């Protein structure tokens, strides 16, 4: 059916992704959680933040549960950013360790692994979330952690993808191949190897291509191939809205982790000196 | 009305308890939360004791925010304990104060004083958080604080709660039903056996009197028999829980040093830390 390097395509990545997608979060500790007790530079951050009103749920290996209602908006609608922001860093972090066991992506330069990976860390972390979350309930599904959303909500881009995405119920495989296409994009700022991480994308676009065909005869994955490659175009459009979003919140509250200062820009190997770490580091 | 001697004891009582009681509970801070991750029947007798009032604990925040605790199901029945070991030891210290504040109290030997505070701490605990206590809700509201009960009755300290709840008692008659309780002269070590006798005589004579001036006579006329049978049975469920507890700790430490004292785990030697309270 698959051409033999599109099958051991196929294995690498979804070998990858197994290999560093904690989908229970069982390594995920030490973050910070709520404690227990210029206007339109303050407005606009406001209107934005209500679509993404979550009640952060904590279980524990006793069977207990600690449940966060998040306070109602009226300096304290960024309560959670400081646990997001942990929680966002160590997605990232198994992010990372995703591209590090890509065979094609070790061989890249080191710069260029770095300029890939900071175009690519917040859309390779809401196509993981997407895998997490459900569609009933509105909540993303993190193991241990729960976030339960509090017509008007699909108006903001980042919920109304999440529920478009899931509607098209895609494979593990076609998942991990969307992070292939948007990690190997040859147009990210500051890539060098135009040419290669272009040639890298095309033949992860054909074996996406080609992987539909051979396992959706149905009706309702007509076009799911032209579905997929549409979304991943938005995707990258609504990253660019949330990262321009977030380093207007930093600079009016900070908030972002170490490793996530470096992928906003608060030689290119010097800045990123927490980032060149972890893909000089092994599994 | 009342001799001027009644009302100077409701007086001084009504003092004491505006001076020892936190009822917002706005100094209850520092304390243990439950984390986020033949001895057999030690074992058997210990689970029988903590399903019987698990409870659910609520943490209202200044921004407005909520925290919400869910008790697990039947080593996992012991995630609540350090709390309210630390919850039981804040009620203790101001049960320790408020005696420290009544005159009657303090001209008692200290030995006496020990074997009062010692037997009496807590009824004084739970006739203090009967008062704080919502009947409709099942929940025990410490300001920022609520204890919410898990769905009862055949508990008795669960139908003590609600049954004294609808007896809707004044501060006078609470106040008054701790100085009774405070003052038992059948204590375990209690030495001045008649002097706290009299004392405790005259705590009732004056809440038997309170009732008599301060409610309507035909519909409250055995209102003051009601709270000493409360009384008595909640002194029963005293021993009761208190040998549930020293059960529970034997298998799994969990009190305070002060509450350690209280347990039994010269009479002041072996109550250090409650003589060093008695004495500032
Ligand atoms: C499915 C979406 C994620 C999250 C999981 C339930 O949903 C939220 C829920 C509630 C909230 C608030 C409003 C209550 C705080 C926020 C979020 N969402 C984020 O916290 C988030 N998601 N991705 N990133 C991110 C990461 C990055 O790389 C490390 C770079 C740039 C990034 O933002 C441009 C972030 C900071
Ligand atoms: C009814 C109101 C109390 C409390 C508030 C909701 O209800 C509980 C709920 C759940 C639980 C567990 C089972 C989940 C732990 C316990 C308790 N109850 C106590 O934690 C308690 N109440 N009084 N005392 C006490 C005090 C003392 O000196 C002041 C000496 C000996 C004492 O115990 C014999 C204690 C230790």
């Amino acid at each position: 059916g698959l051409t033999e390097e599109q099958r051991m395509m196929i294995r690498e990545l979804m070998d990858a992704q197994m290999k560093t997608f904690d989908t229970t979060f069982s390594h995920f500790k030490n973050f910070r959680l709520p404690g227990v007790l210029e206007a339109a530079k303050w407005s606009q951050v406001r209107k934005d933040l209500c679509s993404l009103k979550v009640s952060l749920q904590l279980r524990g290996e006793d069977g207990s549960v600690w449940n966060y209602k998040p306070p109602a908006d009226s300096k304290e609608i960024f309560s959670l950013l400081p646990h997001m922001a942990d929680m966002s860093t160590y997605m990232f972090k198994g992010i990372i360790s995703f591209a590090k066991v890509i065979s094609y992506f070790r061989d890249l330069p080191i710069e260029d692994q770095i300029s890939l990976l900071k175009g690519a860390a917040f859309e390779l972390c809401q196509l993981r979330f997407n895998t997490v979350f459900n569609a009933e309930t509105g909540t993303w599904e993190c193991g241990r952690l729960s976030y339960c959303l509090e017509q008007q909500l699909l108006l903001e881009p980042m919920l109304k993808f999440h529920y478009m995405l899931k509607k098209l119920q895609l494979h593990e495989e076609e998942y991990v191949l969307m992070q292939a296409i948007s990690l190997f994009s040859p147009d990210r700022p500051g890539v060098l190897q135009h040419r290669v991480v272009d040639q890298l994308q095309e033949q992860f676009a054909i074996t996406l291509k080609s992987y539909i065909e051979c396992n959706r005869p149905q009706p309702a994955h007509r076009f799911l191939f032209l579905k997929i490659m549409a979304m991943l175009t938005e995707l990258r459009s609504i990253n660019a809205q949330h990262t321009q979003r977030l380093l207007r919140i930093q600079d009016i509250h900070p908030f972002a982790t170490p490793l996530m200062q470096e992928l906003f820009g608060i030689s290119l190997t010097e800045r990123h000196k927490i980032l060149h770490r972890l893909l000089q580091e092994g599994s």
